[PDB]
Parts: C-alpha cells; sequence; structure tokens
C-alpha cells in the first residue's frame, strides 16, 4: 500500500472511506477504484492501496468516490452486504494492509464470521458411454 495517510470509517448502512492527499500532480484519467469480491482496491491516485475488511463489500451503482479540493483529500464510498453492520479492522491500519512484517514479533489476528448463510446447491447431470453387448 501506498499513500501518506488514510482513515475508513463504517455507518449504518455503507462504508465511508478517507483517503489524504496533497494537491500534486492529479490525473483524473487513472481514477477509477474497484472493490473485490469482499475487500476493496485502491487504484485512484499514482498510489496504490489495498483494503482488506473482515467482512464482504459489493461494488453497485451507489458505490464511488468524490474528490474534496476544500481538503485536497479523497472520499471513497461502498456499499456492504448487510445494513446496521460494523467493522473491527478499521480501527487499525496494518489491519487493513495484512502485511507480513519481517515475521519478528508478537503479533495475532482473529476475524469474526458472517451469521448470515446461504444455502443453494445443486446436482449435474450428464449422459455416459456404455454398451450392452460382450
Amino acid at each position: 500500500g501506498i499513500t501518506p495517510r488514510f482513515s475508513i470509517t463504517q455507518d449504518e448502512e455503507f462504508i465511508f472511506l478517507k483517503i489524504f492527499i496533497s494537491n500534486i500532480r492529479f490525473s483524473a484519467v487513472g481514477l477509477e477504484i474497484i472493490i473485490q469480491e469482499n475487500m476493496i482496491i485502491f487504484h485512484l491516485s499514482p498510489y496504490y492501496l489495498r483494503l482488506r475488511f473482515p467482512h464482504e463489500l459489493i461494488d453497485d451503482e451507489r458505490s464511488t468516490a468524490q474528490y474534496d479540493s476544500k481538503d485536497e483529500c479523497i472520499n471513497v464510498k461502498v456499499a456492504k452486504l448487510n445494513k446496521n453492520e460494523y467493522f473491527e479492522d478499521l480501527d487499525l491500519p496494518t489491519k487493513l494492509l495484512a502485511r507480513q512484517g519481517d515475521l519478528a514479533g508478537a503479533d495475532a489476528l482473529t476475524e469474526n464470521t458472517d451469521a448470515k448463510k446461504t444455502q443453494k446447491p445443486l446436482i449435474q447431470e450428464v449422459e455416459t458411454d456404455g454398451v450392452s453387448n460382450n
């Protein structure tokens, strides 16, 4: 992850990620933030950032980011899969980067699983070869 400063906020409807940046070369052709199956990928700006939350988000039409000049900061919006839901990793920066470090130091992680689950199995079928003659 590359960036001077960035803070994430959680809401009872969606997630609000804020990024701090200077008034340096800010192109408008490379700007395009995309959200993965669950985690969020920050491609905007010349600096790439990777956010990994303990939950799963979704990228819909509502999802979008707006550039703030008054503060020279960037605002990223992303809808969640469950309303009234929060996070327990946004509090820590490393928890988002998910770095490895120097494999030296007492560190631990505790992520909770989701309650709402979906069960939609399926059994495929296809003919087969075989004769009856000797």
